Formats: structure tokens, sequence, C-alpha cells
């Protein structure tokens, strides 16, 4: 469950939520290779209902209509595409798969799905799997409405619809075995791993029970007998009867209060400090590193579709995004995934986002091809977070400085801290309203280092900022609070 899977030195993977499967292979080969990407997390690649009101929202695809591996991002021939040329470059795919239910129960019966498969809600009919009445949880699930509707009742937070989404009944060996045969058609096709959507409202001994049936990954890119890496989403903020921890046999879980917290200290709210992240991971009642996914931002709380609250930072706030990631990819807690999303129509009401269901950039509906632009940014509407300097950057970093210990912690008692990574790297933060200028303890071989955060090592010189390492491993370190980047980071690849 517990290991990436990713090729050795790669630390991290990447949403490319709503990405194309052919824009998403091209990204491979161009960018994510090259720049030390692990892997990526792709949309669900079966089909969905078509939704036309509001018009094809992003949350259409979580809505099952069959297993197919068709949909907008493409079909089989173009996923399969993606996967080998991902995989020939050393770069891993993760799917993101939906297997808690099938669509809403009030969808109207017809074809208005992603590959024109036929299906019936209300019959609870889906041929092109197939699943009948019978592999529903209906007769199970306790509620009067047949949609969870209390949290601290732990079994119907399992057995029945959840927001009305057709719930499967996964303890029949049946629907198990239609599930393990999706997944394992992906694996067989390259797929590294999956994050398993709404893992939280399925038994663990049910996920365990499909696990048992996937097979190794496949042997003409993996080594004999690699299982697939397995996340779990489990939404835990605690306050629940149902513990992220009863998954841990499964593999690892998302951890969603790292975000939900590191987002309210860097937002300075309730008066948190970054000086409290000192004691970060499982000392602020998180779950073990080694069986933890971690993120800032991920596709559902960055429109206020999960939980984590207004907390959240995500690409909207760019500067103190920028710092959030940063911590994240310095700090050696937990597996780290980069967001990386498309601008929407953002329009606040009553505090509330209405344009919250608009789905990827679009012509009638068709997802928008993935356009670089000659700085390295993209255009049509794509955020593209991963490409930011200062991203990509801190994802290198990562990898640079993978295994070596946090140490080196500083910290001014307010929002000034910093911290290395063994011998290999070390960060500087300042967000305090005030300047950073000190001399500190890098743990670093003496030499002259490139911040990565301001610019990059390019032909043997520095394009921006420069840190003087002593012989006594100290440097002096200079941040305004109205630096553009309120931090720096140094490590042994950056160095002169
Ligand atoms: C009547 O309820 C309607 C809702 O109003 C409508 O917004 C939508 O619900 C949307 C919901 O708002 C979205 O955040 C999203 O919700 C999914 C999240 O993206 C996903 O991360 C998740 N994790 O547990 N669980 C959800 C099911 O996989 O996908 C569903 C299904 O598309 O479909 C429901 C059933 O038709
Ligand atoms: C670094 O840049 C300077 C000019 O600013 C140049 O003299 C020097 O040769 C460059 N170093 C390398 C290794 O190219
Ligand atoms: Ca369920
Ligand atoms: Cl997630």
């Amino acid at each position: 469950q517990y290991s990436p899977n990713t090729q050795q030195g790669r630390t991290s993977i990447v949403h490319l939520f709503e990405w194309r499967w052919v824009d998403i292979a091209l990204e491979c080969e161009r960018y994510l290779a090259p720049k030390g990407f692990g892997g990526v997390q792709v949309s669900p690649p079966n089909e969905n209902v078509a939704i036309y009101n509001p018009f094809r929202p992003w949350w259409e695809r979580y809505q099952p209509v069959s297993y197919k591996l068709c949909t907008r991002s493409g079909n089989e021939d173009e996923f399969r595409n993606m996967v080998t040329r991902c995989n020939n470059v050393g770069v891993r795919i993760y799917v993101d798969a939906v297997i808690n239910h099938m669509c809403g129960n009030a969808v109207s019966a017809g074809t208005s799905s992603t590959c024109g498969s036929y299906f019936n809600p209300g019959s609870r009919d889906f041929p092109a799997v197939p699943y009948s009445g019978w592999d529903f949880n209906d007769g199970k699930c306790k509620t009067g409405s047949g949609d969870i509707e209390n949290y601290n009742d732990a079994t119907q937070v399992r057995d029945c619809r959840l927001t009305g989404l057709l719930d499967l009944a996964l303890e029949k060996d049946y629907v198990r075995s239609k599930i393990a045969e999706y997944m394992n058609h992906l694996i067989d096709i390259g797929v590294a791993g999956f994050r398993l959507d709404a893992s939280k409202h399925m038994w663990p001994g049910d996920i365990k029970a499909i696990l048992d049936k996937l097979h190794n990954l496949n042997s003409n890119w993996f080594p004999a007998g690699s299982k697939p890496f397995i996340y779990q989403e489990v939404i835990d903020l605690g306050g629940e009867p149902i513990k992220s921890s009863d998954y841990f046999g499964n593999g690892r879980v998302t951890e969603f209060k790292y975000g939900a917290k590191l987002g309210t200290v860097i937002r300075k709210w309730n008066g948190e400090k970054m000086s409290y992240l000192k004691n970060w991971g499982e000392g602020w009642g998180f779950v073990p590193s080694d069986r933890a996914l971690v993120f800032v931002d991920n596709h559902d709380n960055q429109r206020g579709h999960g939980a984590g609250g207004a907390s959240i930072l995500t690409f909207w706030d760019a500067r103190l995004y920028k710092m959030a990631v940063g911590f994240m990819l310095a700090h050696p807690y937990g597996f780290t995934r980069v967001m990386s999303s498309y601008r929407w129509p953002r329009q606040f009401q009553n505090g509330n986002d209405v344009n919250d269901w608009v789905g990827p950039p679009n012509n009638n509906g068709v997802i928008k091809e993935v356009t670089i632009n000659p700085d390295t940014t993209c255009g049509n509407d794509w955020v593209c977070e991963h490409r930011w300097r200062q991203i990509r950057n801190m994802v290198i970093f990562r990898n640079v400085v993978d295994g070596q210990p946090f140490t080196n912690w500083y910290d001014n008692g307010s929002n000034q801290v910093a911290f290395g990574r063994g011998n290999r790297g070390f960060i500087v933060f300042n967000n305090d309203d005030w300047s950073f200028s000190l001399t500190l303890q890098t743990g670093l071989p003496a030499g002259t280092y490139c911040d990565v955060i301001s610019g990059d090592k390019i032909n043997g010189n520095c394009t921006g900022i420069k840190i003087y390492v002593s012989d006594d491993g100290k440097a002096h370190f200079s941040i305004s609070n109205s630096a553009e980047d309120p931090f720096i980071a140094i490590h042994a690849e950056s160095k002169l």
C-alpha cells in the first residue's frame, strides 16, 4: 500500500485535474520527466454521467456509469498511450478510482453519458458494467431518506448514499469482483496505484477484500512483486467516530488535517503562527508519516467542496500558497501531492462561490488543450501551479533532500522560521509583517548556493538570490516582508 512506486529519487505526484490524456502524455515527456516529478494523479478515467444542468461541471466525473475507459479526457487508446509514454519516461500514473458508488439516484435514465452507455438510476440498472438492483445498498441502509444524514453513525456513512449517490454493495463478491476487474485492467495497462475516492464511505474490510484481488504492477515497467500504491481518501478532521487509522491495513490515507492546519497557520488565524510548526506532523495529531498522503489543497476544498474550511490556501492566494507548498515540500512528513488546477470565474455571494461547479476550460463542452507559453506557464486558463518556478524547484528540493532528517530548526517566536534537511538542504520563511535579517546555521557545506525560489542555477550561475555558507555552516539570510516570495530555499544541487 504504502510505497508510491515512483522512480527512485522522485518524491511527489501532481494532480493534473481534468487534464486530457494526450496533454498528460506530452507533459510527462516535456516537463514532468526532466523536472523530476514522481507521477500524476489523473481524473476518473471511467465513463461518467454527462451533466448539462449545470453545464458539464467538474463533479460529473464522480458519478460513474460504467468502467469503460471513455471520458472527456480521452478513450482507452488515448489512456493507454498516456500511461505507456509516461512510464517510458519514468513518470507514474495514479488513477482516481470512484468505486464507492455509481451516479446520483435522481439522475434521469438514458444515454447522457461520456461513452453513450445506457443507464437507469431509478431502476438501479447499469448494463454496461453490469450492475442491477441487487448490487446496491438500498436494502442495507437504515436511514429514512436512504442518504447519509448523520456522520455520528459510522454505519450509515458506509451503507447509505453519499449526497444521493447510488451506494454499491461492496460486501458482495460480485461487486468487489467487478471493481477489481476494472482496477486490474488499469494495472495491466501500467498504472502504479490509485486514489480510492470516498474511502470513508467504504468499510475498511470491503476495501481490503477488493485489494486482495488486485494484480501486481505491470512487469514490463516495474520489478516483480510490486504492489500498487494505495492512498485512500478519508476526510477525517476529528470530531467524528470514523478514524482514518481504521484504514491503515489497506494503504495510505489522505491527511486533510494537514492542509486545513497549514492554512490556518500561514493565514495566521486564531493566533496561530509559523513558530508553532516546529513539531509539525504527528505532533499535530496527524496520522503516521508513512501512512500519509499530504497536500495544501485538493480538487474539492480549493473550491469549498470537501473539508478544510476557508483556511485552505489555493492558487488564488498565490503568494501565501507558494509558501505553504514550499513548507510542505521541504518538510519530511508524508508523501507529497502537488495540485495543478484550472481557472474558473469565482463569484462569491453571501460567502460562497456560486460558480464552484464550473468544469475545466472548454469549447462547447470539449476540454481545451493545455498550451505552453514561452515563459513556461500555461495558456487556455490552466493554472499549472506545478510549473511555477517556486513550486517546481521545491519539488526538486524534496528529491535532493530525500531521506535527510529534519534539523537546525530556527524561529523568532513569531512567524519567521527556518530548518534544514540533514546536510542537503535549508529553507527560510518570513511570514511576519517585518523584515528578517539574520545569520543561521544551515548544516550545509561551505560554498555559494542559488536560492531556488527567486531564481535558478543555470550555466554555473544563479539567476536570483545567492546565499554564502561559511566554513562553520552559517549563512546570512535577508527576507523583507514585502518580498515577492517571503522565503528562500537552497540545496546540494543549487550549489555553485
Ligand atoms: C442531489 O445531490 C447532487 C449534488 O447536489 C451535486 O453537486 C453532485 O454531487 C457532487 C459533489 O458536490 C462534488 O463535490 C463531488 O463529490 C465527490 C468529491 O469530489 C470526492 O473527492 C469525494 N470524496 O469523498 N466524494 C464525492 C463523490 O465522489 O461529486 C459529486 C457527484 O457529482 O451530485 C449529487 C447526486 O446527484
Ligand atoms: C556566469 O556568469 C558570468 C557573467 O555574469 C560569466 O562571466 C561566467 O562565465 C558565467 N559562468 C559560467 C560557468 O558560465
Ligand atoms: Ca458506501
Ligand atoms: Cl483527495
